[PDB]
């Protein structure tokens, strides 16, 4: 997160860190045994780390659970990043409490201007790499589809939306990938892609979760 602030320990209880010997992507807990992340964060050997604040220090509240299976969307396209969503089933259910809790899936899509919270342990510099130890937060609005398409002509599908600031300075970045975009208490987006981080007129592009709720529900129900 570039231009964001320290969230505060466990203030984002649905935030998870996907770890393979180091933090590589974020994710969101949607129930005690399932997490939603981005398809481009897929790899084998994933350990899901819940209740984390400093990812390099065991401070208490952490639950480390191995992923039993990861389900990348069948129509995921790695060239366009269209359908960039993946479901990870945990080997055992997590113990939910005030520090580890799930986030609700949306019943409707959000509108432009809706302010959302994006969080993660991704890079905090736009020019260079600085990864943080604790969780960073950024409040950002969903942009209108004309502004989004004008920024990325020909690259936005109906399963994506842009959020952020066209003036640059505040944005999500690599490492925040797969993590949550929460608006009014509902998971509306997944950190997917953008041109650089916090560059002027190049907002972040997010997977539009409201278009996948029946898919998530049917897939969970059958696995
Ligand atoms: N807000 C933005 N401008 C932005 C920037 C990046 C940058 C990435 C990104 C860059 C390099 C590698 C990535 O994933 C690899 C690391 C782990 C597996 C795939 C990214 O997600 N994702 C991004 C997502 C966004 Cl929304
Ligand atoms: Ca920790």
């Amino acid at each position: 997160i570039v231009g964001g602030y320290t969230c505060g320990a466990n203030t984002v209880p649905y935030q998870v860190s996907l770890n393979s010997g180091y933090h590589f992507c974020g994710g969101s807990l949607i129930n005690s045994q399932w997490v939603v992340s981005a398809a481009h964060c897929y790899k084998s050997g994933i350990q899901v780390r819940l209740g984390e604040d400093n990812i390099n220090v065991v401070e208490g509240n952490e639950q480390f659970i191995s992923a039993s299976k990861s389900i990348v969307h069948p129509s995921y396209n790695s060239n366009t990043l269209n359908n960039d969503i993946m479901l990870i089933k945990l080997k055992s259910a997590a113990s939910l409490n005030s520090r580890v809790a799930s986030i609700s899936l949306p019943t409707s899509c959000a509108s432009a201007g809706t302010q959302c919270l994006i969080s993660g342990w991704g890079n905090t510099k736009s020019s260079g790499t600085s990864y943080p130890d604790v969780l960073k937060c950024l409040k950002a609005p969903i942009l209108s589809d004309s502004s989004c398409k004008s920024a990325y002509p020909g690259q936005i599908t109906s399963n994506m939306f842009c959020a952020g600031y066209l003036e640059g300075g505040k944005d999500s970045c690599q490492g925040d990938s797969g993590g949550p975009v929460v608006c009014s208490g509902k998971l509306q987006g997944i950190v997917s892609w953008g041109s650089g981080c916090a560059q002027k007129n190049k907002p972040g592009v997010y997977t539009k979760v409201c278009n996948y709720v029946s898919w998530i529900k049917q897939t969970i129900a059958s696995n």
